[PDB]
């Protein structure tokens, strides 16, 4: 029991400041399977495009939250997860060099 999220933040395609990409969050290998996961942009939060709650032997509980979203070198975004396992919101960055 008591498992906390593995985080990844990636985008669809290679970015390129203008053409419209999507950004996903992949969250995977936590237990209990409540969990909430917020899109940000400048630390607002934006499209909760969420998948369905799924189940794997290898992967415990995993979603996918994803939105569509255009690159520019002033916009920043991240992905905010809220867990049991997380004393306070886990914020990962997507890092556009990875």
């Amino acid at each position: 029991i008591q498992r906390p999220p593995k985080i990844q933040v990636y985008s669809r395609h290679p970015p390129e400041d203008g053409k419209p990409n999507y950004l996903n969050c992949y969250v995977y290998g936590f237990h209990p399977p409540q969990i909430e996961i917020d899109l940000l942009k400048n630390g607002e939060k934006i499209k909760s495009e969420q998948s369905d709650l799924s189940f794997s032997k290898d992967w415990s509980f995993y979603l996918l939250s994803h939105a569509e979203f255009t690159p520019n070198s002033k916009d920043q975004y991240s992905c905010r997860v809220k867990h049991v396992t997380l004393e306070q919101p886990r914020i990962v960055k997507w890092d556009r060099d990875l």
